[PDB]
């Protein structure tokens, strides 16, 4: 297999993901048959590295592979993208950690929670981590999983980054129970008293620096993505991809509905949201791949791009989000039944709209900085 | 010379241009100066055959330059773009044409007046025009022009093009007195009971269907481009420039501002407008320039561009001119003020945008309705 | 008792019907008490003629009701609105028709689905009704409908209007499963080969010609108030309501998160103004036309006119302001209990009704501003 | 003569305001002839107080007349609107100011440049007051001039407010060049080292407090109206009347284009959509910043105080107010095409006037919407 013949593969499965994704929505969780079929075609190694079987792959194809995933279903997109880039997080922590993830099986799943809300107290051999972390998406279905948060050395805090725990040391609580991404399953982390080595904790300014341990025996230029680029466009991928599905439903429905023998109203507000969609993906492939063409040359990335994609990525979202807004309510009446397929791609997208690394104000006081000569602040670049 | 050495000597024009735009504007037409600058450089030779001295060049590098030039110069960038995509429309007339305008003098120039306000009607060896043409940018830098209209025979149009009409045939009425593109000198073509040669008129379906006359000797891809993504983006190309330049003129003022106040505010407001901004005229640049290089990708391979791509290429394009104007009024607004001066650069940029959003080529809902149609399956 | 201590006392019921809202949405109609408790302090009574026992009131009152109380339960104020203003509308069929709802107990109720899903064939005595309607807000809570259709003569259709047929005469379908207004309870209802009697048909021409029989016997001036006003504006006031209480619910817990970032003020103070205006131009409206009616004068075309482009207008405002602050509301909005998105899904679904479509609205008020004539009935 | 029938002549100065709308451009400044005729029909007697001959009127009625000025000509209605409102500020001042000022000849006229370009230092017996205020709109047509500051005892700012001075001591300097509001005349003035007495300043604080002098001998109810919202509106209101100009422009040209294709035969349900759309945020615009300035109005003439919610509401709503006529302005003139482009078009006029009227610090949207979502939110409170 390659990148290409994966991306094919989930062409396939689109129709059968599509049908099932009120069954997703009402387990609250990706229905394994699913996730199965994801792990067989490959979908998982995409950003996983060679060393462990994996493709680890050019970002821009995996993000499409997410949007493919979420223009059927957002439930579905969405856990994946996540999912998936977890395999790209744990190729950066050294081969220690790695192994015990992927030793006997390198097809197992990592989950997370990167919002600081517990902390890891330093003993001897590493740490001790207590906290209750929230939004696992697809936590369900992984055996490890990441948790943010500061490291506390004799009180204070000096470094943050995340810490790689076993399905074993955490309790998963069961509390999703919300509007949109029902069948995210991103449910809630319980870690008490649970001890993590030293080598199953990633520093932030260790992956800024180049310095995570990982990296020297994973080498392909996609281990060298910022985290401030690759994080949060897992998060914006899948939303747009939840606009071109909302998109396609609404054409269907209002194609079959304008074949009656004027309507230039109809007709507008999709060239609008068609182009509006357009105008999303372009710049969020188009950052990550500026991106990744330098690091392939062996060229660095400048400050510059880091903070376009970043202000382009989380306008992204907006657009996307929008485009639904105008797309739901155009569809009318029909799309108010609980099936509907437009009505769950707009719920999907507005849960998603509240996750961090969408915020909009943030991204841009980073990017309007930089254009007037402002020292950075904000590490989420 | 080649593309890429114009390109470079375009980017050393800019500081001149940008220092004459209000000798510009005053004059309601282009200085002879700027002209000549941009001939002496081979601007106008960008987009003219290779049989001319021309470089028949990437129809991207082309709309790259009238980007740059309308980045500093609204009226300079608007008026180029026009008269160097005629050195294109010309390339597809049949020879004959081609050679009475450039066989002696390779750097004539043509204005164009597109809109149909006025017509050939059929007689011996040609067509009779009458008609009154308006908005020719750059007329008075021109001594050939092209006017838009339908062929009519015996009552009832059965063709639709443009004439070629030489300086002697037609009259320039100075009508220029507008809020914006003030130095565009778009003056009025009077053309009364002018006979035009068969070879002279050249149809729209002709151009479509490649069997336009110049395309025989005028080989190079750039030709086959469609007559539907080049007209249009020739329009917006140069408005996004303008947001380009607006953009960069309010960065230099207000970044002065917020520095310096770096000393004991805090706006964050004035980031969020200069983020989306800056974010909404990127995408309309990347949507523009994006469909040209698709179209023109697939004519390099000797493949055909398919009917969606063109229908796209006019949402975007219609679309780029909306996201330009609208982030160029967010910057303006947020200027305040000391934009409000005779000789604040932004308050320039803002009034050429919205007179160069006028333009029919602009009008959205006529392209939306074809993208729409097509995304319905209707015709 | 009047309009002003119905008004009061629904202040009180307001704190009971907002802890129902959950109860209310998991039912999937409204729950029996507050029916109960709204017929108790005399909602139903409002627009109700006094030889009823009705209020007969200045509507900008009754609408004023339905706002307080969408602004606690989305779904009860639609509802309440809906079936409250049947009994405006039953006041314009004659009185035989209201002898047999009312005459008996003043305090039965009438449900309606107004759009044409069916018709009616005249016979003998008067009309063979067939069809199924969808949409009858809170038809579980009444014993007779309003069902909408043409009257069928020989196979061409004569007349346009509603027919009032009695609870035994129809079946009421189940289907009530959506994102929002699920309280409302807007089932179907499945009407075979019933017989309708000729006092037991309203026209609207009669209700625009004011010769529906009823005026006769009911000539308060509410009665007189246009249905191109009345009906669109029973969809739009409840809407708004909800906005209101969309903010409330925002400012309430954004408030303490505050007591612990000027963008947040911005987006309140925007959506604040914004659902202002909407409600005083809906009202506004309202009680220019009354006050007009009252004092004995006509409507004019212009104020009927404006008050549809300002009842779509205000829809639209109420739920642009209503997706800004559910968007501020962030993480906690996502919470199946929430208050915020309750009222978010609530007004999106009340939204496709059907009434608020604007470009309908925005022709009638158009065409008017043209000076072309009035075509279009309204509603 | 009343303030009806101040209106009523005002509506017959329309047709020759605007005729004289280009020309009024070109000066640069108001036409004498102009301000000859406002004088005439008593427009600037609106809210002067009865003891100096005015109307001391309802301020709603003021408002509307703006309105009405800048629907044809919009930098009239702006000059207008201000110059007519400093006759209500000087009503504040102490008595013996306004003796000064209108003791002789009761039609003399202020002019203003309200933000802190200046400073009066405390010397005996009132202020030394030096600075270059710019924006001075009408200045070219007033003897006098409000310039604002704050009062600087012994190196710091103790009190801020207005210092009123007569025409010889500041000099006028001409820089009026713009892209809009050209016939403003909104020049900059210029006072160096010169004595302001204690009478000729106002604080703020003072007019707030119901302590300024003015008041002892100017009793209508039209006086205890807030600085928070006269000001303000002042700017808001002439700016709603060229959206109102602007609609009928529009709606004038674009009626030929819709009427032709009505049969042959082009539907045209986008140009009514756009109408509509604009009518109602007009409408909306006006309702709220006229209907908070008669809230607060008919509180006063009753006795009543003004609650601080109102005047909060006021102020989200007067900049909201600017901001959707400006919206609407924009749409209105892209709508109407090519004809607007041209120098006569008086849609293009409105637009360019609408955008230069914008910058005026109390349109600014943040500074109002803060002050309004803070008092919902608990926070303690200015404005203007």
């Amino acid at each position: 297999r390659d990148a290409q013949s994966v991306l094919a593969a989930i062409d396939n499965l689109l129709p059968e993901i599509r049908d099932r994704a009120q069954a997703t929505e009402d387990l609250r969780r990706l229905p394994d048959e699913t996730v199965k079929a994801l792990d067989d075609v490959g979908f998982f190694t995409l950003l996983q590295p060679q060393q462990w079987g994996g493709l680890q792959c050019d970002p821009a194809l995996f993000f499409e592979a997410t949007r493919r995933l979420a223009s059927v279903c957002g439930s579905t997109g969405w856990v994946s993208s996540i999912v998936g880039v977890h395999n790209w997080h744990l190729a950066l922590f050294d081969q220690r950690a790695q192994e015990e993830v992927w030793g006997e099986d390198p097809s197992t799943r990592i989950s997370s929670s990167y919002a600081p809300m517990g902390a890891g107290v330093v003993v001897d051999g590493g740490y001790l981590v207590n906290g209750s972390w929230n939004w696992s998406s697809g936590c369900d279905h992984a055996s490890w999983t990441f948790v943010g948060g500061p490291v506390i050395k004799d009180g204070r805090p000096v470094d943050f980054g995340s810490f790689l725990i076993p399905r074993s040391e955490y309790e998963i609580k069961d509390v999703w129970y919300v509007v949109g991404l029902r069948g995210t399953g991103s449910n809630t982390l319980v870690v008490k008293d649970v001890f993590v080595p030293r080598h199953r904790f990633l520093s932030y300014k260790a992956m800024n620096d180049h310095t995570a341990g990982g990296l020297a025996t994973n080498s392909a230029p996609v281990y060298k993505m910022p985290w401030g680029t690759m994080h949060p466009t897992t998060i914006s991928a899948p939303i747009v991809g939840m606009a071109y599905g909302a998109y396609a439903a609404h054409v269907e429905h209002q194609g079959k509905r304008v074949r009656a023998a004027d309507d230039p109203f109809a007709k507008v507000r999709i060239a609008e949201a068609a182009s509006d969609i357009d105008a999303a993906w372009r710049q969020l492939i188009g950052n990550v791949s500026d991106e990744y063409a330098l690091l392939a040359a062996g060229k660095e990335i400048p400050f510059e791009l880091r903070a376009r994609a970043r202000r382009d990525q989380v306008r992204a979202t907006g657009r996307s989000i929008a485009s639904i807004d105008r797309l739901f309510e155009a569809s009318g009446a029909t799309a108010l039944s609980n099936e509907a397929p437009i009505q769950r791609f707009w719920r999907d997208a507005h849960a998603g709209r509240v996750h961090a690394a969408n915020d909009p104000e943030r991204a841009y006081v980073i990017f309007g900085n930089h254009e007037f000569g402002l020292p950075p602040g904000d590490t989420m670049v």
